[PDB]
């Protein structure tokens, strides 16, 4: 259990709004947190599922 | 640096596509990791930026 400490407005499908003070639960689930990568091979860029990769 | 285990699809416009074996570097970013969250104030529920958030 976590608390809000700014205002945030969803910018996508899947991101969730949500005002200063609200209270959040982490929900566990297979992706793992999500990471902000660039693709060294493609020269794409974009948030991943870090399960989904390892250190080099 | 990271190796990609699996390919992954993106489902929206911010999310990254990439093929197992890929190459990816993290970019640090003021947001920090996301993480799936369910809002106990609002009952909504959708990925959060965790530098947004703290321990109650």
């Amino acid at each position: 259990t976590f608390v809000a400490l700014y205002d945030y407005e969803s910018r996508t499908e899947t991101d969730l709004s949500f005002k200063k003070g609200e209270r959040l639960q982490i929900v566990n689930n297979s992706e793992g947190d999500w990471w902000l990568a660039h693709s060294l091979t493609t020269g794409r860029t974009g948030y991943i599922p870090s399960n989904y990769v390892a250190p080099s």
